[PDB]
């Protein structure tokens, strides 16, 4: 479970914002993109797997399931691309809450930032560093050393 | 020592591609940028710094050094911005060979990709996967779960 993703594409201000959640520790990346669409999808992902060892994601719907472009992308960077289908039904609610507290971060920042890509960096900024006792930025790198190890 | 990248701005088919280093495991996060401004910079730095424990980065330029822009994402994300400058001479040689390096392997996957943004993320990937032994991405996560332990 080092290596797994969940994706989660949630809306604010006419936008879409692309979150890469990181299932074991809570550590998230994120961007702001027009629309989400395969090519988007794709070149997100590779972006996440040069980054983080990203064995497994978990996509975040049947339409980036199904896209070519993010098979490719997936074969590509090793990735195993699976449904992200809640059969465990406490990780849709888990889900659910992040985007809320990720929209509750970016209303705090939003005045900050002319932009809405901007006021996203600095909410991944501080969901990572949070304490909450560990960071989700702590717990990443400890469960990744820990499986290199 | 956990904590320090340098900054490195490279140019390819008349673009900018902006490169953070971590010191210690030669780890990198790149993008491509039609220029180099600081607003550019700043957004970058933000976003490394949201992603790993950044708390000083080398700034390749007086430039960068001197932006406004480029100060007040430093102060927002608790970074302490040091000039680049090699007092140690083999810092402008090392970063010249990645520079290097980066450029080869982006003409080596540089058929693979429409667009040069791409291209660098895949040389993003291989550079920080490439075992020297241990890889980049793997001294970087060890060297920062050391550091928190
Ligand atoms: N020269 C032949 C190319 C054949 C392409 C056919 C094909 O499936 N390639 C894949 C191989 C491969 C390998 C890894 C990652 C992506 C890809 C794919 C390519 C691709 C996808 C998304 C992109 C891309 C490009 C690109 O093509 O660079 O570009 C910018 C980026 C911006 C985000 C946005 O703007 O949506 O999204
Ligand atoms: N009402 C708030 C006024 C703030 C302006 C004064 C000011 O110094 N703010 C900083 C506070 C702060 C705190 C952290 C990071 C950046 C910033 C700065 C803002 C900023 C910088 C670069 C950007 C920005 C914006 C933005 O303003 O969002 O936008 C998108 C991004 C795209 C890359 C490109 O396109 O170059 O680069």
């Amino acid at each position: 479970s080092p290596g797994i993703w969940q994706l989660d594409c949630t809306h604010l201000e006419g936008k879409v914002i692309l979150v890469a959640v990181h299932v074991a520790s809570g550590y998230i990346e994120a961007e702001v993109i027009p629309a989400e669409t395969g090519q988007e999808t794709a070149y997100f992902l590779l972006k996440l797997a040069g980054r983080w060892p990203v064995k497994t994601v978990h996509t975040d719907n049947g339409s980036n399931f199904t896209s070519t472009t993010v098979k490719a992308a997936c074969w590509w960077a090793g990735i195993k691309q699976e449904d992200g289908i809640p059969y465990n039904p406490q990780s849709q609610g888990v889900i659910e809450s992040m985007n809320k507290e990720l929209k509750k971060i970016i209303g705090q920042v939003r005045d900050q930032a002319e932009h809405l890509k901007t006021a996203v960096q600095m909410a991944v900024f501080i969901h990572n560093h949070k304490r909450k006792g560990y960071s989700a930025g702590e717990r990443i790198v400890d469960i990744i050393a820990t499986d290199i190890q």
